[PDB]
């Protein structure tokens, strides 16, 4: 897709008429299950200008979700610290505490959590009706009530609960952030919950699934293709598959975001094609900015750090 | 490693002292769990020379294992039919019933089963303490009691319980067969159970783990290397990782096989490298024969089918 | 080409006005040359349900063409058995007798032949006026009377004469099938001869030659571009190259097919692109069905075996 | 090379008798050229807990070398701040000020400089006798006095003079750090200068040149091979090429390092192969530690940040 | 862009209003530096049929440009000999004198020169305000006056002055030739100077710069993309970049060429895309002819030698 | 293999006892069959310093062999011109008359011929008993009397009868030259016939077949490996295959060469590996010289032309 085409690219929403009903039912599941947040301070870490906490809280179905919570060292009044909540890339994990340093040295608290079952210490306790393709995208794909990303989305909202359980945190100054899957999950946390003030998705995955699969996006979108290869080579269940996926689709989530958003889009990206990123961005309901990186694909953006900082200082 | 060294290659066993104890505990756990076999005749399949059953039995933890059970059509006396159990490759499934025809046309019954959680309708109900690398090789890798392949090997022994429960089947004429993961599973079945008379591993996976990994074998062995990359970059838990895997290592299973064995090894194979295949082959306790395909890798072997037919006709 | 355009794609036929006269003359060559069939029962083969014959008969120019002819065991009444003729892929051969087991267990005969000069025991005794590119697609390319595929199309017709010469065979129940080049040869056999009742081409090669070269199909179509590279850099003989190949083109054959046809088309195929396959399917002159496999390329299709067996049970 | 041998690989020093005399003459010539340091406070950076200066100093031939110099915010006591000098990888640059954040938040000053002529605003004003291969590895390669890395190794040392000219900086607590080319530059700086107290090379480039080229390392070592291709196909000038490179070789620089060294070595690295890194490590004249990452090549080492930081805290 | 559109493709010229004034200011400053042309006869080169000279003249900034100059043997009259000047590919050099033998066996003189800085003995003495990407495409890119190909273009013209100052040579029968980079230089040579009678560009590089970058052409055009990556990720300096490059574009030069031009264009070339070559061709102002090699990419064209010889004989 | 042991690598000759008898017999038949050479002068070729002839002679089995025969223009005394015979690379052809110009300008006659069946107008009249792999390496491989290179070798010896039958040629000053397959044919022409004075093989193909195959050389040796994949997966026919190829092997030919030889060997060559070329070099019987190009693979060698020209001046 050429560029002035991408910038007006606004395909029709795929949300089923029961989208909000499905979600507030899923949120009722979460409301009945307490956080039971365990927070243990790490004192053997060499950075020293920040406080580092090892965190675990219960997901809606009892899965213990692990994170790192970091603050500036020193005394903080109740409701004084802004907070950034960071979600991570497909197969990754909470990372190391020092990657939250930038946020803490701006005066902010920050949280990085594991996505259940991925390459960390957080397991996946949900049960699925059938097997799948290596990875997570195809687990429970035939029914949205059992789909892998239902409990993931709920784990991501309960991270906002954890931050607001801390009295030093200012609940009116929450940003959600992430690259790729991380960016998908920030769109969903800002789409499903009212509390986030800013969203900063970078090349978000989990957007416009039908198109992503159709144009042979690389990376984890190929799992959905491999699903059809093994389960349904004539595409007879195609409709059930894309219907299930519509409830988690970032484009549908974007139509319900009122938070101010800064999106980063990379024009040579073949894992999260920019037409899927622009699909979501142009359905954003609140004010928004975009950074277009013409010659970058799915990879590190060291220059984007400073743009995110400016944005946060201006509006958080 | 050159061919004449391949066949003198007999590295030390890595079985811990309690290998047999770990397994007969896991087996006694399976012995308390009835199979609850359900069978259902497929009506209107194009082949009318065979009867085809859609089959489900419970694993030891209650997971419903699906399969296909195929016999020559018509009457058979109790205890008359020899039987072949087929196990499938990594990520695959029970396949299609026409792939078991060959066996039925030789007057045999045959069963193919799903491996739990892979590309089939058979899910994985076991719980793991942590997440993992996409795939199944790293689930529960820190403790053999909770490791993925524990319940897989038990499902595979329970496939022998299923075929032995068929009244038409002759329980003294059972063969176990599979390629790659399939071949590893057939060495497990024959290693952990006395009933199989023949074992037909094709390029068996799950053999000589520490060598597979260190010589940088491609395919699923790479998940173990990626475990290290994410969880343990200085290899401080390498000892626990390879002691977990030793309980499941086909080289240690081979040492308890008394069945007559026909192994295929492909000399250009970078996925199940031939030194790891030879290492298990050179520890087989019973009679054995090998087919060496010099210019083939990890790929379909059209000529091998005939070689297995002759072996089966001669000895089963 | 996008799926909705693909299905309606029906380009102009390239057949020259003397297309049927050429083939009439080429068939008169075949009429001069008797078969001299030799049939020899294969002994000690492990499948005892079937009788397997090792077969040779002469091509029109005298080339000994070898095959496997397989029947159900025991005697059969004159004219009783339906028969399947199998043609193989580019560089392949007659295969192994066990690959025709499925047809015998359905109560049918079957025949698999070598294509002349390819990777079996059947040489190519035709003489060509010039050299060529490695392979067979460019031999004699400047004159259809001397082109590689004339004597090949005639050996394919003579395979049908071989089967009708068998006492047990029913001439009114002949099917022809094959994949890739075999699919092309099946199209040729049904379009040039009236005897075949069914045709089952899978992603057929030798279709819409000028398109297949122009869009840069991989695999053997590349030999034609290489021909221009070596013999005709400026495309001065372009019109004569495409004229020669128009006489062998499956799209032209398909317009003369009255047999009922089941075609498989793989949508990601880059060796036999689907626009070229559909170009033939949409010129077929008899009843037709298509199976379209969205996420497969040029590869094995284990699900298609059952679709073919059903088609043959229904219609042969 | 297998691991235990690799850990003890200590090949013979290639330094000419000349080596210290050559560098004595090059350094004396540099000391005739004032620094002419210019420093400009960056305003309107979003962080605010650090002071950020845009920095330029003269190289020994007048080239204006650019950098970022970063301190914790506020005034500091004379001679109080430890300092980290970071040199960058092949083709890169001084990066972004936020990348020096972690050093500053430990109480340290930090300087990141451009390597002359590579991907930043610092040109290269040195003149060379011939042309060369794209890149910088082959510029002046027939004469050590005109070789690209002579003015580069002097620019790096003059970075130590710029930090020492800052009143806040403690000259007895200097650490030199870098990855790849930067690891190479760090070994040179610590080897040709007596001021660095710590060296932290990550998979250093510019070590054991003759072995690097002849085991066909990837990356910029390829430029040297291409030099032979273009200028000397039969290797008649090879002894002059390797004599030149010997004055720059990290292994020869290591035998002159008395500073305490922490080296990161990647085992699968094919750009800076592990034998070349180990050759240097085993010639280091001071106290040393190694981190050996088995499953990592030429890539980011995020776990390594924590290890450098603990090392800086115990010893800087 | 398909074949019939390619041929008519005549995009708008990008030359700025001051294009002619940029170039007569660059020539003014070239005019003031005398050629200082020196020659030197090579002794026992094995071809005795030809006179072989090792040659050196000064570029406009005193860079000494080395060449091979070849004439038919013995002494010649004043003004008798026609002459062909050959420019070389990206990163290459003057070649070997045997490569000019064919032009000399036609009773011509021939000159092949090094392009400054590339893979020969000729250095580059121009100074640039910043660094660059490895290679030469990005040196001085922000400023037309400081751009790498300014002095290159001037050295290519002064090659003309060198041949025109040899007594044997006939200034009215000058041809300029070369492949890829050489093709672009030949374009610029015949477009900036009145003297060449014939131009023979082969798949010229340095043509239609914006298009070459935007369609992801391989080879050196990718350096301009890597420039934006490293220096300007949001393309805020896109305009100055392409402006600079417009002073050097073959398209703009070709407008001013009144000489007679034979252009080889390769339809599968991904380094020098046929659209950019046809853009330059359809802007030629004098007579022209084209050879369109359909199945050739960026490579040797042994058949094109004869065509160039025919064009020369007929018109030089 | 490392260079020191390459230079002393002289493995065992694989010639059978009947190697000389085989070739005695094939040459006796060849000697009974006249050449019936036709020779027609080419007109309107732009060069003029040369006389060019289109040539055709009969092979020993009746294939018409086509070539180009080139001399200095004008008349010449009987027996006065030395001659170079050029054989081409695999899939190639006689090339263009301008590529012989170099040899003509030295005062020589030059002949380039076609290899039967390859990318020219020369067909292949031989009959083979079986099929093969695409290309010509496998044709007739189970029997030396029918092997493809038997009649090629004889046609190469008949190129010498053709040049000796020309009045102007000096039969005592024949040189045979070629690269890759051409180098193999040069070695066979010098090993089978007594007339050539010089041999100039460049990276000879057709050497030490068993090694080349078993170390996985790319290019046409891969045909022999593909022969085992298709015909003989378990290598039951490996000694018949290598016995056939031993009759054609350049290493065995080299044992019988009396002529003076200049060999170019490329050290990074993966198509014609250097140990296979050294195996031949080290069995040469007469005097010899080598040029080792250390960083070159299977590609053009523009510096080698001059060294060959020096060799020919010195010794022809
Ligand atoms: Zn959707
Ligand atoms: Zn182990
Ligand atoms: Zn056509
Ligand atoms: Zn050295
Ligand atoms: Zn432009
Ligand atoms: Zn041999």
């Amino acid at each position: 897709m050429p560029l002035s085409q991408l910038q007006d690219y606004k395909p029709e929403l795929t949300n089923e008429t029961d989208f909000d009903l499905f979600w507030d039912n899923a949120k009722a599941l979460s409301n009945q299950k307490p956080l039971h947040a365990q927070v243990n301070l790490v004192q053997d870490y060499p950075l020293k200008s920040i406080s580092i906490y090892d965190v675990v809280y219960d997901g809606a179905d009892g899965t213990p979700i692990h994170g790192w919570y970091v603050t500036p060292k020193g005394e903080h009044q109740p409701g004084s610290l802004p907070v950034l909540v960071k979600y991570h890339g497909y197969s990754g994990n909470r990372g190391y505490p020092n990657e939250l340093l930038q946020w803490a040295s701006m005066g902010m608290a920050a949280l990085a959590i594991d996505v259940r079952g991925q390459g960390g210490v957080t397991p996946d306790r949900a049960e699925y009706p059938q097997g799948g393709i290596p990875g997570w995208m195809t687990l429970g794909i035939l029914d949205p009530a059992s789909y892998y990303y239902k409990q993931v989305y709920l784990d991501c909202i309960r991270a906002l609960d954890f931050v607001c359980s801390r009295e030093e945190v200012d609940a009116s100054r929450i940003a959600v952030y992430g690259g790729s899957q991380g960016g998908g999950l920030a769109l969903a946390a800002a789409g499903l919950d009212s509390r986030p003030k800013l969203a900063l998705p970078v090349f978000p995955f989990l957007c416009h699934f039908r198109r992503s699969v159709e144009i042979h996006a690389s990376g984890p979108y190929v799992e959905i293709k491999n699903w059809f290869r093994r389960y349904d080579p004539e595409h007879r269940q195609e409709e059930q598959v894309y219907r299930t996926l519509s409830y988690f689709d970032g484009m549908n989530m974007a139509s319900r975001i009122k938070a101010r958003t800064l999106m980063a889009i990379t024009l040579q990206d073949i894992t999260c094609p920019p037409s899927t990123c622009f699909a979501a961005y142009n359905h954003l309901a609140g004010p928004k900015e975009v950074r277009l990186y013409h010659d970058y694909g799915h990879e590190g953006l060291p220059f984007h750090e400073e743009a995110m900082m400016r944005f946060i200082e201006a509006y958080l």
